[PDB]
């Protein structure tokens, strides 16, 4: 199997590697992770927590993580420039909590004293592109309020607050609901709003769960009752839309089956998000993706990685 | 989107209507194809072969057509006003071959018959601008002989013969080779060369495939031994280099998707080539073309004819 | 009224949105098309064949189109995102033919000078939803054949056509019969088989009009003998039965009257069709539908998009 | 003249003159006395002007401009005969005073036509006299103003 | 272009190009096919080349300039149609050389369009081929040269 033979028969072009972020491209960089090595990192379910995790496998540029004291049926994979994962230490100098291995209590966990009960290696910081240590977003402090769409259920926009800031990004956190619903951005997001947007756009906002008197919802009461203050407006960026196109083909992880990635198409369109269909496989498997999201490639990023490319069905 | 803005935004002018020849830069000719329609034409990877064709799809002043009996996966594009092919009844009328449908014998094959048995219809004769009711191009008779650039092999220039004639244009074949090399030229053609060119400049002419004795070529002989004459050096013409010059902007067929008409520049020229970069991608997409191929057109085709343009990457 | 009263008085719910195709239930769209604008469409009566049109009459977000130079007897009624009207040029751009007004002849009508003699506005390009610039159904070319049920002698699995391709859609026709009995369906179509299922099935298949030998019917030298291939197999997709449930409650174009759309009710239902009845009218006026009709809706669809909404009688 | 329908709203429609400026249109319902089926002034004797700017106007063909515009005239069916007005010389009434439209007059019918009505002012000069539509919107029956809660100006 | 006619010699008028160097014009008769009433563009929906140094370039009106210079239109009436020259491709005739006019010369149809022909010289390069109207009085049937006693130039 080729692309340049795929691309002849199938008179097809694929999506240019200026079209995608600088982080989905990139080849060139080497894989230094190792199996057996120990990190922390987010649980991509609940992306406000973080946990102990070792190297259980190597792909290419990509790993795959298992939690600590956990079932292997919890691993999952990320590239090895993933923002979401810190080294041992990280949470302690930067204010974060740790979830620890199972069984242990948190004031029990020490990484010097798991080391040596595991005798085991953290991953060197070096490999990490994200430690804490570089500018934070401009205008979004811990703990001020916006308003947000539920990426989950996105009809909604919903009163939401930033609760953690890492590196260039932030945490949007939905008030008072399960914080699987949180997710990470950065200024420009498309998906945050400042406090007002709803109303000045005649949208209904969705206030917080188990809000005390729900009919009657007003921000500068909330603000006021909360000790909090809004994202000032100046802080949010327009991101452009992509240049993505129809029928143009890439490369992208398998949702279902997240250690294989796929030849793909561009099913559709939208400003900042594109449909995804795996080229031979039912339209019923096709899904909807940011743009910017880690798990898509340009044609060639598994050859040039050394990670095994699935050809279409 | 706009050329008139994007010329002001890039500050850079169009290769003028005047560069182009008037085939290619005619638009206020209707397309009276329409689906379903049956025409003869050639074979494109084939060039001296005559095949049933159906108008598969009609785009502005261009047709996809489909080999009648094979597979969809041979459809090609052409313009309206291309002189490859012709209408229903023309191979007999004009001393040609006609490769019948998929499953048919030359002999077999009847038009009328044909549409009676399809109940489809011919593509009337008024459409097609090579019918053979033009007078043939001056002293290039069908059987005579000349020296002519292999296209696909350039550093050779070959014994080749005239084995088709029609209109304005004739048939290059080599001597003892597959029709696979072939090419239709006219007498202006910077390809080809009177009986003697190559002794006269100092370059080595290649022989007939598989010719007895190859060094020892003589054509006098040869021409005597095949009953042939060669084309009189009068007629060959001095078709002069084309006058574009690089960062002209234009636009072209993408040969990756041919389906597609891009934004484009002259990144590089010969005295009768031209290089093609498509604004917006890599220059590992540049390519050569010659200067009085159809698939290029001046600014502004695709908008008057009704052809989307892509606009620049 | 109100449906809100509607549905707690009968203690009923109405057909989720979620049930209805997404061109069935939008209204957040506008309805550009205003009086006097001209384009072109298909005749409802003869679905391969397109006319110009005016718009004479607009109501919330259909229309009702006049047939130029014809009588006002013949108008009828679509939605502004009816897939079956076009832009002026639309016919020449794309391969088909234009009936013209009443008195012209195909070949005397020209839309500039048209519009200069009537001084009318062509309705913009951007309010149609099907221009031909999407890429087509797959699988499915023009002259294609395979196997259709006479929707007008739903008994009948018959010998059939692709005889017109636009965008996401296709023209279904019967082999040596009027266009009278053509429609319009994609790949997903519960109407239509690949060549062979009648046979695989059990069921009888009826051959074209006036065929000669007809019990003695032979697929694979029908279509060697008409230069056809059959649609793969592969291009035939399973569109899953609705779930339109009998009681629910939804609004319906009334056929007596189609100026008219009233509040309805689920009566019956099959895979693929449903049995509208018009609540407070006679059982007599129930009738069958497709459930992918354009004229059902959702309830609101009236009240979001501006038509009238005949309450209960 | 030669005029067009080109636009409809509930019971009526605007009347356009054809190649002019919306500056001349009028809205009208089908008992309107201004309008006629195509063909009426060949019919009746009189000239018709044909549209602003066009080729050739004395040698003007209404079926082929037709055929030519792929338009159908209005049938002939469709014009309806207003009957004229009853208004007789001498009855008072109240209307507008187009002079400053805010204010509504005591007013007398001055002479007839058919179709309209000549509107004297009560106390006024006879050079505000006017000629008004007998349907225009702008002339009310005697106690009109008082029974809306409009003020009434009384003779001068 | 806006024109006007400036001289008129027996059966022939001459054309002239408002306000434009006299080097454009040029006589004809009433069935030139050069020629159209005013307001043929707008018609046909060409652009009008107005007058040089027309002072509102943008906004040319033939109402307003012809009120302004004081001027009638060409009647419609007088216009004629010219049918097309029955010219074919390839026959041959004798041309005056444009480029030594002293001669004459064998020539041939190279092309034709309604009212021109494409001269061809026999012989000659087909660079030096021209258009020329076919009423022009320097194309000439074979044998005229013998004929009026004017020598012929061979074909090269």
């Amino acid at each position: 199997w080729s692309w340049e033979s795929y691309l002849e028969e199938q008179k097809a072009i694929t999506a240019p590697v200026s079209l995608f972020q600088d982080s989905q491209a990139v080849t060139h960089n080497k894989n230094g992770f190792k199996l057996g090595m120990k990190l922390e990192g987010i649980d991509p379910q609940h992306p406000s927590m973080y946990f102990i995790l070792t190297v259980a496998e190597v792909c290419g540029y990509r790993l795959r993580l298992h939690f600590d004291g956990y079932s292997e049926c919890h691993d999952f994979w990320v590239n090895a420039n993933s923002p979401d994962i810190h080294p041992a230490g990280w949470f302690e100098k930067t204010g974060h909590k740790l979830q620890p291995p199972k069984g242990y209590k948190e004031e029990e966990f020490s990484w010097s004293q798991y080391l040596r009960s595991t005798r085991a290696q953290a991953a060197p910081k070096h490999l990490f592109v994200s430690q804490s240590h570089s500018p934070p977003p401009l205008g979004f402090q811990v703990g001020m309020k916006l308003e947000a769409v539920d990426r989950m259920n996105p009809s909604l926009v919903c009163v939401a607050s930033v609760t953690d800031v890492v590196d260039s990004r932030f945490l949007v956190h939905f008030d008072n609901w399960d914080d699987t619903y949180d997710y990470w951005c950065d200024p420009s997001s498309p998906y945050i709003h400042p406090v007002g947007w709803c109303q000045k756009q005649g949208k209904p906002l969705t206030p917080p769960q188990d809000y005390p008197d729900p009919d009657n919802f007003c921000w500068e009461k909330y603000l006021e009752e909360t000790g909090a203050s809004a994202v000032p407006t100046w802080a949010f960026k327009v991101r452009p839309p992509h240049s993505f196109l129809v029928n143009m083909k890439l490369e992208a992880v398998d949702r279902r089956n997240p250690a294989l990635i796929r030849v793909a198409s561009v099913e559709d369109v939208e400003d900042h998000r594109i449909k995804i269909h795996f080229d031979g496989w039912s339209h019923g498997y096709d899904f909807w993706i940011d743009a910017d999201h880690p798990d898509i490639h340009p044609a060639g990023w598994c050859s040039k990685t050394g990670h095994p490319l699935q050809p279409p069905l």
